[PDB]
């Protein structure tokens, strides 16, 4: 197992509004950076997908030690996930929970690697906890165009 330190956040200009993501991995003395925009998404499914397409890029199990600045994250790993696989990923009002897509995909990409989750102390993280958020803010601000197809609405 390779050691990988991976640093991410997700922004939004509004609720829905154009969003980004920005991701900072580190492996050894290598960095490699990844950003993306949506046109109409959530600051809640940015926070999503930048751990989802982090993990999604390993090529193979790592051990990783990744820190994010997102308290609805961390609420899904530590408690929501395992409640909900329980109630077929239903809320007690028995409807499919929000976000269901991205959260079924973080599950199962998280499942493959040997995780430290880290969250940010509001906010003192590393520098690159910063570059996310530079990377994640530029991408949303770029006029972008790509659907975020499991964005659904009133969400």
């Amino acid at each position: 197992l390779k050691l990988i330190h991976i640093f991410t956040d997700g922004s939004c200009l509004g609720n829905p509004g154009p969003g980004g993501y920005g991701i900072v991995m580190n492996y050894k003395g290598h960095t490699k950076e990844m950003s993306d925009g949506f046109s109409l998404t959530t600051n809640n499914r940015m926070e999503l997908l930048a751990p989802i397409v982090a993990l999604e890029a390993l090529k193979e199990p790592c051990k990783i030690i990744l820190t994010s600045d997102s308290q609805y994250m961390r609420q899904g790993i530590m408690t929501w996930i395992h409640g909900w696989k329980k109630k077929g990923w239903m809320t007690s009002n028995r409807t499919p929970v929000k976000n269901v897509d991205l959260w079924k995909r973080l599950d199962k990409a998280a499942q493959l690697h040997q995780i430290d989750w880290r969250w940010v102390k509001g906010h003192a993280g590393h520098a690159e906890n910063e570059r996310c958020d530079q990377l994640a803010r530029a991408a949303a601000e770029a006029n972008p165009t790509q659907i975020d197809t499991g964005y659904q609405a009133e969400s």
